[PDB]
């Protein structure tokens, strides 16, 4: 008899909270280089 | 298909759906800030 558990629902749904994770990783990557960039015209 | 939904299941999918493509919409913002800072960098 099938499992308890679903274990397609449990990966549909931790793809979809790591895409967040992954969106939210790449933002802040965006934000340090513009942070550099800002830095680095500073100067002088 | 037959229109039985889990209300408070399918509100959090949709926040983590929307909280995707918020992230996407914000991301393409910062590439291309960066983008026009590059090409500013190129007028001769």
């Amino acid at each position: 008899g099938p499992g308890s558990r679903d274990v397609e629902m449990e990966e549909m749904i931790e793809q979809l909270q790591e895409k967040v994770h992954e969106l939210e990783r790449q933002n802040e990557v965006l934000k340090n280089r513009l942070i550099s960039a800002k830095q680095q015209l500073q100067v002088q």
